[PDB]
C-alpha cells in the first residue's frame, strides 16, 4: 500500500510494544536506535496505530496526521516524530513520550492544601506559558493551525518541558472557541491566540474548569455582551492584561503568537 520513506522508516523488529496509553490506539514502546549515535539505548515512545475496525477514510487521516508531520518539521515545544513502522505489517507513526502527562493534570496534581505555598513557583508557571506561545510560535511559522489548544493538549517531559500534542490532527471544546470559530465555524492563527489566553488561565488557576458555574447555554451571550473570566486568585495584573488581550473581539486586536512570546520573556527576566 504505502511507500517507504528512507528519512522516516524504523524497523519494527527493534519497536517493543509495551502497555497501552489511550484507545485506532495508542500504545506506550521501547525504541532501540532511535539515537543512531548510540544504536544499542533503548528509549520511551509513543506509537499510534488503527484498530482491525477501521476503515480506509481512518487509514487515509493517520496517513495525513504522519505526513503534516514529517513537512512541520521538529521543535523543542511539539510532540515529535521519531519514524514511521509501514512496510510488511500495520501502520506504525512512532512520536516522543512525554513522562509526566498533560498539563492540566500536572497542575491539579500539584495543587497544595488550602491556602499552603505549592511547589509552583510563578516564574514556573510563566515558564510552562513561554514553552506553549514558543510551540505554536513554530508551529504558526510551519503554516500549522491547533484548533484545540488548551492545557489537556500541551504534555509534560521529564525536564518538565512543555510539548504541544495532537497538531496534525485530519479536520465540542466550546470554552476554548473563538467567538469567530463558536458562531462562524472559522479557524486562524488568531482562533488559537484566543485559546492560548484560556490556556493562561488554566495555568494560573493550577488546571482550573474555564467559566466556573456558567453552562455551555449561557457563554455565547456572556461573550457577545463583553464579558471575560475574572482575574483568578493571586495571578500578577502583568498576565491578567495578557488573557484579555487573547480575548479581544477582534481578531486583529488580538496579540500574535511573537507579541506573546516576547511578553512572557519580558516576565521571566524582570524576575
Ligand atoms: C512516556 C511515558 C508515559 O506513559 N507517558 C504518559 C502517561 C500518561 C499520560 C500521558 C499523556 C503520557 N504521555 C504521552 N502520552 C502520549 C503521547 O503521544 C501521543 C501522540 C501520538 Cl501517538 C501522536 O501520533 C501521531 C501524535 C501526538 O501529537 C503530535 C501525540 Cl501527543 C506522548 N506522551
Amino acid at each position: 500500500d504505502l511507500p517507504l520513506d528512507p528519512l522516516w522508516e524504523f524497523p519494527r523488529d527493534r519497536l517493543v510494544l509495551g502497555k497501552p496509553l489511550g484507545e485506532g490506539q495508542v500504545v506506550r514502546a521501547e525504541a532501540f536506535g532511535m539515537d543512531p549515535a548510540r544504536p544499542d539505548q533503548a528509549s520511551t515512545v509513543a506509537v499510534k496505530m488503527l484498530k482491525d475496525n477501521a476503515s480506509d477514510k481512518d487509514l487515509a487521516d493517520l496517513v495525513s496526521e504522519m505526513e503534516v508531520m514529517k513537512l512541520i518539521g521538529r521543535h523543542k515545544n511539539i510532540i515529535n516524530l521519531l519514524g514511521v513502522c509501514t512496510q510488511e505489517g500495520p501502520l506504525y507513526v512512532i512520536v516522543e513520550c512525554a513522562a509526566k502527562g498533560n498539563l492540566r493534570e500536572f497542575l491539579r496534581a500539584r495543587r497544595p492544601p488550602g491556602s499552603s505555598e505549592g511547589p509552583l513557583s510563578f516564574p514556573v508557571l510563566v515558564s510552562c506559558a513561554y514553552q506553549v506561545a514558543r510551540g505554536m510560535q513554530y508551529l504558526e511559522s510551519r503554516k500549522c493551525i491547533h484548533r484545540d489548544l488548551a492545557a489537556r493538549n500541551v504534555l509534560v517531559t521529564e525536564d518538565n518541558v512543555m510539548k504541544i500534542a495532537d497538531f496534525g490532527l485530519a479536520r465540542l471544546p466550546v470554552k476554548w472557541m473563538a467567538p469567530e470559530a463558536l458562531f462562524d465555524r472559522v479557524y486562524t492563527h488568531q482562533s488559537d491566540v484566543w485559546s492560548f489566553g484560556i490556556l493562561l488561565w488554566e495555568i494560573f488557576t493550577l488546571g482550573g474548569s474555564p467559566y466556573p458555574g456558567i453552562p455551555v447555554e449561557e457563554l455565547f451571550s456572556l461573550l457577545r455582551e463583553g464579558h471575560r473570566m475574572d482575574r483568578p486568585p493571586h495571578c500578577p495584573p502583568e498576565l491578567y492584561g495578557l488573557m484579555r488581550e487573547c480575548w479581544h473581539a477582534a481578531p486583529s486586536q488580538r496579540p500574535t503568537f511573537k507579541q506573546l512570546v516576547e511578553a512572557l520573556d519580558k516576565v521571566l527576566l524582570a524576575v
